[PDB]
């Protein structure tokens, strides 16, 4: 007998579970379409040096790699952003901006699961915050689609140029800043003291700035830090007049300790959360005016975007009671009285498809009783008994399930 | 610089191109509701054991495998099949039959272009030929969603229990068959002098039989040779005959030369073809009722499926011009006057959205002139000026791009 079970890590989706994954990737879809995103696909192998950043990242360090035949270092990606950036770069001029791109890409790692899928939702070129604020606004927005509120959830939200500042003040070198936020990142899963050994190896008093300014609770303890008109203050203060605006001023706050694990982001930072404490994060991402520099491109082009994983939400909605099992459903079943009427019921099942409505056709031979029952597992709305009395006279019996002659011609 | 150009064989799906594909898989996504089909995915990434056949298909020969940092030996598959068998082998008798299942999963090969989309449709624990008609009907439906015609597209149909039966009386062993299968698809790619050597090495007088059987150009021709009641007749005939009932007469037709390169299919096989005869097989399949045997099902299993690719489909409809570029379009664009109407348009942006509406607020400063241009190029339907002036009077500007001022509830 052959294995059974899916590859190690890997999950199936049988009829049951697609229909969950497909109410979620329907939200995700949907809240693209509200925000005036498009959608673009990238291949799931991408070219492994896309991702050597040398940062110390989880997310590269746990790659799911191999070399071709033919030689080639090769990765099943780990993340969507550098398909992204590879595919921007390939158009440069000819691109036009601002743009505004999403994707739903499988996402893998080895190392526990080892593949989830990530609505990846991105806006390109766009310098001012009102980026970051609409980002922000579809992730609560694709939340309160999926049924959760505000007391539900909430956005975290930060910026590195607060740290940035304090890390290039005390003298550290700016190369070891990417690292530093690396770092940082694992406050709140790791001890403080192992935390405040990893940056010991980087490179005491640095050490203690860092810890101080992430565990200021609001924006004007900040503006005290750094000063009321330093850059970060104008554009997190904006940020949330702007959420406020657009009525979300209820889904997000300020948290001073949230950095993010990616290397590449340079201001503005956040990340989705639960408001039991339960789960981990729900979504993440942040202003990224860098990367693409990085990757060679003869002019910076601003960004930003989150990823929202598909496995976490899954379990808070459970948490909640909103996944309820939705069970299949058509519209019509077309029920020959017998196999002698098998031609005249695909003429009927013919003309309710040619309608638009959803129907199956009995396709083994079995009796008027079985075929209901089959109807009724199948979630049919409707039975159409296609039997020979009824069909001499150009008509089908038809029997709302949620038996009347009915003519031909009324059935749509 | 980084490499812009995606992985060797593999395709990148910036917007425009993502748009042509989605027009695609909406078709087959409505296609398969429209026919009472349940979506199902498994993951791209299978054991390797699950495609070991020995049967010298091409499938298996090119498969794009690895090995795994733990030693395991997997694949991205090279086809749908066999993870679908897999699927249902896992479920047992708690598997609801009939069952209707699709997919429209990435399957990889290494050998030309390594990946395409292939939808998946296939009807599991139907015995008749009743499965067989539903899915090439299911086929031509796509195709005629697509905008061909029966004068554009057809399908062949056959089935290989004429074949089975030559093999048979001949002589040779049965476990032969499925290898001369594979071996007799080659016929119309390859001379007829390289196939008839290829079944010598295999193991002249059943040669010349075979090549014979599939050279006859009618059913009749057919039942003389095996008999007007041979099991294969009555089959081929009740698919006809159930396929004109449907309406789809035009679309089929008979080919004794169509065997399609699969061990698996044991009945009817069928592949559509364009007419002009300039392209490869549109889609191909068949019945399949062994297969779950040799997975290690105790209970024989009946199936039948076929899968339908992404790229020569799209090839015969740019041919046909049936693909023009299709544009973005958004409903509504928000202009703020100026930057401090910005929270106002955000408000305005919000009660649209509210309504169901695709609606962008420009994310910029910038001027009124350029943002309308914006507008036009996003394809919006319409522009929603938001200047101090109507906001004074609860108003905005409302200007349809395919100024008048507005009450606000009147917007939606
Ligand atoms: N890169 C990345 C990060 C997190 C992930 O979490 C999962 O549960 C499965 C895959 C995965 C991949
Ligand atoms: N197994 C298989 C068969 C045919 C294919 O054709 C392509 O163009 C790309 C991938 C592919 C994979
Ligand atoms: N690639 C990030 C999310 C992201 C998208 N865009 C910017 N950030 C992650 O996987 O966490
Ligand atoms: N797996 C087959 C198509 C198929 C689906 N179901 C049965 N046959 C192919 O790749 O050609």
């Amino acid at each position: 007998m052959v294995e059974t079970e899916p590859v190690q890590g890997c999950r199936d989706f049988p009829p049951e579970a697609m229909r969950c994954r497909r109410h979620l990737f329907d939200v995700f879809h949907a809240t693209a379409k509200t925000f005036g995103f498009e959608e673009y696909d990238a291949p799931v192998l991408e070219s492994e040096e896309l991702y050597i950043r040398k940062a110390g990242e989880e997310i590269t360090e746990q790659m799911f790699n191999f070399i071709t035949k033919g030689g080639h270092r090769v990765a099943l990606r780990p993340e969507m952003t550098p398909s992204l950036a590879r595919l921007l770069l390939g158009k440069g001029r000819s691109l036009l901006l601002p743009a505004k791109w999403y994707s739903i890409p499988q996402c893998w790692r080895y190392e526990r699961r080892r593949e989830h899928y990530q609505w990846n939702m991105d806006i390109v070129g766009v310098k001012s915050v009102s980026a970051e604020v609409e980002l922000v606004c579809a992730a609560c927005w694709a939340m309160r689609s999926l049924g959760l509120s505000s007391k539900d959830v909430g956005i975290k939200v930060n910026s590195r140029k607060v740290l940035q500042t304090v890390v290039e003040q005390a003298g550290v070198t700016s190369d070891k800043f990417a690292p530093v936020c690396v770092i940082v990142d694992k406050m709140e899963k790791i001890p403080r003291e192992e935390v405040e050994a990893q940056l010991a190896v980087l490179g005491p008093t640095v050490v203690d700035a860092i810890t101080t300014t992430l565990s200021l609770k609001s924006i004007d303890e900040i503006a005290q830090r750094v000063g009321e008109e330093h850059e970060a203050v104008k554009e997190l203060r904006q940020f949330f007049e702007q959420v406020e605006a657009y009525g979300y001023g209820d889904w997000v706050l300020f948290d001073a300790s949230v950095v993010r694990g990616l290397a590449y982001y340079t201001g503005i930072v956040f990340e989705g959360f639960d408001r039991e404490g339960k789960f981990r994060a729900l979504c993440g991402g942040g202003r990224y005016d860098n990367l693409l520099t990085t990757y060679g491109s003869p002019t910076p082009i601003p960004c930003a975007g989150f990823g929202f994983g598909d496995c976490v939400i899954v379990e808070l909605l459970q948490e909640k009671r909103l996944l309820p099992d939705i069970p299949h459903v058509v519209d019509d079943v077309v029920i020959p009285f017998d196999e002698s009427m098998r031609p005249h019921a695909l003429a009927v099942l013919r003309r309710l498809r040619d309608a638009g409505r959803s129907a199956d056709i009995i396709l083994d031979k079995k009796k008027v009783v079985q075929a209901f029952n089959y109807a009724d597992r199948v979630g049919a709305v409707r039975a159409v008994l296609v039997a020979p009395e009824e069909w001499e006279r150009g008509e089908v019996q038809v029997k709302m399930l949620r038996g009347f002659a009915v003519p031909l011609d009324r059935l749509v």
